[PDB]
């Protein structure tokens, strides 16, 4: 399904969405402005992404997909599940902390995305869960996927506290370390 | 004092009435003050912003749920915690617009409302921590409760947006509880 022309259009649309959110945050991300920056027809934009929530959640899914594909796992080749999980948690954290305004825009879209964006939210959730489950495992068990979901929930809550300046990066790291210990502490 | 407690009550009652009608967007400072029959200044003294107002309203909801144990003595820590989760789930599901208003304020509350957010988090964590204990909980139980509160918030957001059914939410919290305490 699809074409090289469609993949090229989608890449430009998401690049434009991220460029606009990096400069002016969630509020700056508007359909007309994104269409103009990506050099795509507004109608074509609406067809692939029916709203700014769809654009931002799709940009977030692409970002997690890139982190997953590009993270060098040789660094923890001889590490324990506890170390591998803390490594991936640390990698996702540093990636989100790099551009606060952009992270804030994608997170806002993700937290309040409606049912019409279920496929885009599921792609995000499955990617983060897969990264944590594979770190704890290789091919994970159903229990490792259930643990991964809990860690993702703790990660999201702490990301929200960090974005709003209610928690420091230090506070976030300590809270995530505690959750990992409570779930798999005996795996080190 | 008496008059102060009555003024805060009227302010929070007006907030809830407005939120129940039109959600987060309907809640505005002037409208709340007029409905509560308080001066805008009295409103700002206790609640510096609409975010402080909605997060404080959320704290009163949790406090009232907490106020309303003897019936669950015979049950195990696992069963008491699942019962507490069920009560909190049902309470938030009864009035979607009111829940949406309080959740939106809680999620995006800034550093200036940190005190109110911290108090709300302590209230929900204590409800879960107390459910797993007999008497005062241990630090380990409060840490477990914080993880349960994070799972609960994530599932509440999925439920509010029609991405998870009430059954889905129940099953996910059951799984998290099982993973943490057994």
């Amino acid at each position: 399904l699809g074409s090289e022309a469609q993949r090229e259009r989608r890449k430009r649309i998401l690049d434009a969405t991220m460029a606009i959110a990096s400069k002016g945050g969630y509020e700056a991300v508007q359909m007309r402005a994104v269409a103009d920056r990506a050099d795509v027809a507004v109608g074509t934009l609406y067809r692939y992404f029916p709203s700014k929530v769809h654009l931002l959640v799709s940009a977030l899914g692409r970002e997690f997909s890139r982190i997953d594909a590009k993270t060098d796992r040789s660094a923890v080749a001889g590490a324990t599940p506890f170390q591998r999980l803390n490594f991936m948690v640390g990698k996702l954290n540093r990636a989100m902390q790099r551009n606060p305004l952009l992270t804030e825009a994608m997170t806002r879209a993700y937290v309040f995305a409606d049912a019409s964006a279920a496929s885009e939210v599921d792609q995000v959730e499955k990617l983060i869960d897969s990264m944590f489950a594979r770190a704890m495992a290789g091919e994970p068990t159903e229990d490792q996927y259930h643990i991964a979901r809990v860690i993702s929930d703790v990660w999201l809550s702490n990301l929200l506290a960090w974005l709003t300046r209610r928690a420091s990066a230090t506070d976030v790291s300590k809270r995530l370390d505690l959750a990992v210990r409570l779930l798999i502490g005996d795996q080190d």
